[PDB]
């Protein structure tokens, strides 16, 4: 139990990607994919489907495994084991809530400066349909102290 399970879901269409602006709590003020903690009795993929609906209002059909990223925050005991998914098959339209504001971005207008800093490293892989394993050591939420990132054939 050194790490806690999380999901992160990117809705990636041929010309655009859906990102969410978190309004409070962890990650507030930044754009990111949609995700959160996997629950008891829930598969990781079912947790990803649930998080996407709760945070964006979208219903996902097929989810595709694209990556695994472990995050360490100095001073915090629990590692975040984030399972990253992508989908191009969604139903519904995005919903803004008290917690989250979704927005579509053209792929050449992705807001890297107002995202989690690790996204600048692995988004290029996601956009070219590559799979990856990563680890990022953070000091606070703005500084990457160390990282590793490698492309894989199997997530
Ligand atoms: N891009 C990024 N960077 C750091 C952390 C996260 C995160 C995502 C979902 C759930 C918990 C943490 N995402």
């Amino acid at each position: 139990g050194a790490s806690r399970l999380y999901t992160l879901v990117l809705v990636l269409q041929p010309q655009r990607v859906l990102l969410g602006m978190k309004k409070r709590g962890f990650g507030a003020g930044r754009w990111n994919g949609f995700g959160g903690k996997v629950q008891e009795g829930e598969t990781i993929e079912d947790g990803a489907r649930r998080e996407l609906q709760e945070e964006s209002g979208l219903t996902v059909d097929a989810l595709h495994k694209v990556g695994q990223i472990v995050f360490e925050f100095v001073g915090e005991p629990e590692l975040m084991d984030v399972h990253v998914f992508c989908t191009d098959s969604i139903q519904g339209t995005p919903v803004e809530s008290d917690e989250m504001r979704p927005c579509w971005f053209q792929l050449d207008q992705i807001p890297f400066k107002d995202m989690w800093p690790d996204n600048s490293y692995w988004f290029p892989l996601l956009l070219q349909k590559k799979k990856f394993h990563g680890y990022f050591k953070f000091q606070g939420q703005d500084t990457i102290l160390d990282y590793t990132l490698r492309e894989v054939d199997t997530v």
